[PDB]
């Protein structure tokens, strides 16, 4: 079983947690705790009946009131909840793309880790809210392998029917490994190619038969054959064919490391998979590190914000 | 029996219907006469398959020909009852809005009496015509409490299922009173709240336990707590409510009041009530004012203009 | 001497007055005759201002304030006097347009009665306001020989550099009696050829030499020769080049006329030509019709709006 | 049996077919013979799975790289292979308007020669392609009887379930007598209303019925009263009517007689019928030239564009 | 004297340096040192022809090979850097609003701390970069009293020549002091009013003589009498006014506060200031710390990032 | 001297002008040959007014009727003609880039071959025409070496008023020859940026030096070096700066060459260079091809079309 920690809160009633909101901002001073208490432990649907009844009761969008009476990290992670799912990676995307620089780890995290389907809900939600096509933003926001590999990811173009077919995965592998390895070179083409088209089971076969012809995983070979943003791209799908998990669970550790988060990406990942799978990546996360999601989360974050991401993911 | 004054012509013929409005046009002259029989017998449906045929017959649309050919308050009317329905009141929004000043009555009249899917389907032809969004040009030429009332409207978020419980609608009751008659100020976010969430049905119960608590009605209280364009479209709401026969038959009245006529408010009742509820608003108008609709329309117009509305609406 | 009616406020402080204008809508109550008379006794210059100041000092536009506190043809005048001239005139066109149905002779008093750079100026404004090419617009709300006429005039290629010619004069006299009297037919092209594109005083001359060759007036050949739209237009331009100050107070009393004031028509002429010609308007409407224009706004308007009108045309 | 010429490949795989591509342009030279083959031997259908795999394997659109390695006639004939036939029309729409002057009977070629169903496609595709409205665009370059006919054919309106009736059909037939030959002038409109809305079968039974009550027929009646772009968009319409096959294989012969060849007429035609009648428009071309389609191409290009059209059509 | 720390490079020559951008980012590795080195050594005027030498010699942006060579906040700084100043502000605040949320501090930094002229500058930059109106995204992700006074800084209508004088000066205090202190509810509108509209010297000798009548501060009044995003602002403004350096030092500082780092405020401050006032702001800041701003950054950034930091800003 | 064909027409009068294209225009048939006389005789600033007077007479623009009224070549030419000079490019371009593939020899003889300042002109009259960005569609429609070619070309950034040094002249010539035929790959990046960035003159001196180091020209290193449209692009370059009059003959040549005429090529360098160079072209060609353009065009093109030309061009 594969599943999230956030379920839907039982007797579920709209417009009593829109009053409850109203009474949590209703004046001097924020009951955040009653804030955090409604959008935590109700589901992202419930949320979006609750956003529904908010502005017919009071005429004011509970997306503003937040942006006006909430702020830094306890801000922006309320605000993230807020959003239905596509949306919110839509709209990460476009943070991602157009602020100061390029976020290539986000376009990473959001585009080589979709099925056929996921892409293609992402793609219309982005032109939904920008009115402008997902794939022409990234092009004019990356360049070279590593705008042709996210112009691959793009078309949900994966032969997610292809079945696992060992004679054929050994055949890839063998191609694989005299575009990179076997020659001083790189025909990094020919890596795009195979792990842009393969389905999850037979990229799992082709790795497998990897394995048997050379010295190095296909891990270390991509992680030696290539740097930068396509290497960590490259390596993003491998991981998440062999264990999507521990990459978001790897992820989230090194959004948390040191002295300083990445915020941005720790409220993504525990947002985005909170009804999906975070269930399974707290258990990896343990598994990986010994140390509790949890506990990386309350040692690494402060004040509202910490306790919302906390009651989000769960001991 | 709910029902207008307008049905689908039988024996009907789209291309014939055509060729007669050419006929009326061609040449020196214009046969009003025929234009308005053809436009005032035949439903709205129809008229769309006329004007579909027309365009196809003669490479040129019909509106543009009647924007060409007639004039003042009659080219209004004709105009009007050519537009598909949420396509006429979408406009009608859209001049509330966009021309010199704001005409607040008829945003009013149009976003305070509606039904959710009413509402959703008038935002959706508005989009369809003008690529934006009624609820941004909404908040772009209005402010305060009434701007929050019409973004309230425009959710389409009525609680339409709410049922009848005379317990609950004391709670209201008192909340309303205690936001009003009960203090020395006001809160207007409760009148808000209540009065654009309850069901018809609850509202109607509310306004009668609001009576059992104070000494004013629910429509005094709310004349005595506030003024102008909120006061006006919360009234509306609990005109609408008990008897929406009345408040058009009202508004009727008005724009025919005064030595001159609200000739925009005129056609706007006539044509959008046309297929819906308009003679039982003509049974209520002879009820409220005992001169009968078309005799106070006979009198107040003259011309083509005249002619036209009066068949709409018929004796 | 040609002047308006409305001259600069001396001792302006926009400051103050932007102030006062506040605390005429500050509280419950408005007080409209402090907004009349601050409006009213300055110039348009001095009231854009009075606009910058309030948007700095409240952080909210005047307009907006007005758009709120303010209603009906009063709310209309008063927002009529904040916009600069070309921007009142641009707004003018787009409402007589994108209204439902279309304001023809709103079309002509604006579009057959300017200067090139006057015509320059207005399509500028349009552009600015709307992002729209006027020209453009108007090709999609009138047709056939009067939007050909519109055109004309949207090019601002009138020759206001050709001297008065009478042998040049008479030609043109004489094409245009072949034009229409000379025949069965008509060369609707020559009428409106020679009205776009000669210059005021060689038109004068025209006209003067029309009436030599012919038993009829230019006037009354037009009126002959034409209907409708296109006949109303080419007049038009013909009485504005003999008497303009006659062409406003003709609009003037029509728009006054009856048991009905087109209202738009009369705050778009008293509007818009207050600061230019008002004063030789009025001294003309006196002559044609024995009361002052003054008398017949008071008259047949009522309430702040009649007080707003009277206060900016003076007696 | 009607029928086009391409069919679909047997033992169709996309992603070798993307291979083989691929391997045509890497590295020195293009294998113009290869792409040649994959193209002209897929059908459309499957040209589209070609192009989604091509981009998923490798990160680049195969038009743009088609762009970039082809050239001249033959790249414009390869292109249009891989447009969807509702795209690669609305651009041929596109083409003949917005370029320098206007490819009129290229309008002609594709507005008056489409049913229903047909016409609408090709305006949502326009619309998809170029976020415009096609009748906007038709109407800004085209004017006159000309462009009415255009926009009597983008309304989608012919009456096609019209039953054929002898009765109805000779008035239609005289009508149309009088409209031209009965008089020295012509009454265009009635041309344009009949070949525009009835169904085709009813138009055939007029063009008998028009025979009988002239000395010309309609063809000839229509050549004798009419003249340029006009004249051939009715002729159009008539010879769609009585032999569809056999207007396609005129301007066939047409695109490639004189000195000189209308390649993006021929390329038009040859592709946008590869799969719906070319096999019947190649039987009535040796009918009525006595020479094969397949000589005259032979005949009249050269090269790999010339290669290419070879294949598609056929001996 | 006041000035920044960047000066123009001597013997400057554009094409060179674009030449050494290049050598540094070609093959295996990256010269991030070089880049560094010519980035914080030439001034935003010779950046500027770097990037136009940049892309007339090799076809591509400067900006894009960054955005692919370069990551996290040394890939932000340096892409700041390259930003015109106009425009770099812009973007800020695109990037203050568009994101996740709302970075409601940006927003003070930018908007309440500007001159007029300076603040016309950024709206242009912004309409150019993003052809939509400042004030209508900022309408869109504030509201309250915050909004407003935002929409009154964006007016750049204070009035810069106002003169110092103690009369008027008391009465603003005083009309201050009742708004707030004085009464039991607020005027906050007040507050807006005097701080957005008086000129800096004004505000100056204002709040002398608020000390004179209150025994608070402006600050402790303000503080005292508001709460979050409208405290903050209007606090800006009144420490804008006292000292400018003294501001920024107060922001810098707490910036690197926490274990921490706003980086975004951070870049954006010395960026922003690089060529104005940092060498006044790095004396300030060592006055008010005891330690210099550079061993701050040392001691709070890591890497490449710190590197060119800390060459901006200089010891 | 260098001067075009077209001068100016003495005793200019665009009024009577513009009626004697109306006249050749109106009723039976078309008057080819006077319309030929005006366009081919007079400048295009006289056009300009033309087209203005046209407009103001008669409602409906020139470049519409011909449109209507003209086929073929014919009505190309003369369209082309009516453009102002920056605008007919622009129009080019996207003519080159948005048919049916791409014309990349036009985008050559366009970009190639112009200043900084010429080129400049064009994107900005592109930018007016389409409301779009011509380095954006350049992309859009280019790729690989070729696009960043045209990229660098529309920079605008040739260092043009670089001073001969023949000292960079070697160092520039040596670094090509290491680049090209130096080595067994290729640095394209080299040749790029030579070509894209020094003056003609010094273009010139390092062709020279080029041949004490080789034993090929620059020409021919290029053709040996690349193949396809980058070698047409910078081959266009090095044979503008030894001769851009050669470079026209010689395009005009090939346009005229084989059983055809590429008339798109033919009118564009006719039309664009009459008023700058023509004559100088004319020269050229004789020397290099022994017989006139006069005749050349006379021997390629027919009827009007051919009138046309030869007019323009002269003897
Ligand atoms: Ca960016
Ligand atoms: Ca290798
Ligand atoms: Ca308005
Ligand atoms: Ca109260
Ligand atoms: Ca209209
Ligand atoms: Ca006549
Ligand atoms: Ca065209
Ligand atoms: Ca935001
Ligand atoms: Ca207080
Ligand atoms: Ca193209
Ligand atoms: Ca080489």
């Amino acid at each position: 079983v594969v599943q999230g920690t956030v379920k839907p809160h039982a007797s579920f009633n709209s417009r009593e947690d829109a009053e409850t909101l109203r009474k949590a901002m209703k004046g001097i001073g924020t009951d955040e705790k009653s804030i955090t208490h409604i959008l935590a432990t109700r589901s992202n649907a419930q949320r979006q009946q609750i956003k529904t009844d908010y502005t017919t009761l009071f005429g004011k969008h509970l997306e503003d009131e937040l942006k006006s009476e909430l702020s830094g990290n306890y801000e922006a992670a309320a605000l993230a909840l807020l959003r239905k799912p596509d949306e919110f990676l839509a709209e990460q995307l476009h943070a991602a793309m157009k602020g100061l620089g390029t976020d290539k780890n986000a376009l990473i995290d959001i585009l080589c880790t979709q099925s056929n389907a996921q892409i293609h809900a992402i793609k219309a939600a982005f032109k939904l809210l920008y009115k402008e096509d997902l794939e022409k933003e990234i092009i004019s926001e990356t360049s070279g392998n590593f705008q042709r590999l996210l112009v691959s990811m793009l078309q949900g173009g994966r032969k997610e029917d292809e079945p696992v077919n060992a004679a054929h995965a050994a055949e890839d592998a063998a191609a694989i490994y005299q575009a990179g390895e076997g020659q001083i070179g790189t025909d990094e083409s020919r890596f795009n190619a195979v792990l842009a088209t393969r389905s999850y089971p037979q990229l799992h076969q082709i790795f497998h038969e990897y394995s048997k012809i050379s010295n190095k995983t296909i891990l270390q070979a991509i992680e030696n054959e290539f740097s930068g943003d396509i290497k960590n791209g490259l390596l993003a799908i491998v991981k998440s064919v062999e264990n999507r998990f521990a990459y978001f669970a790897e992820r989230l550790h090194h959004a948390m490391k040191g002295l300083g988060t990445s915020d941005k990406t720790l409220i993504r990942i525990l947002v985005s998979r909170s009804e999906i799978d975070l269930a399974n990546i707290k258990e990896t996360f343990q598994a990986m590190y010994g140390k509790s999601l949890y506990e990386f989360i309350a040692d690494d974050c402060s004040g509202d914000y910490k306790d919302l991401l906390l009651q989000i993911t769960g001991h």
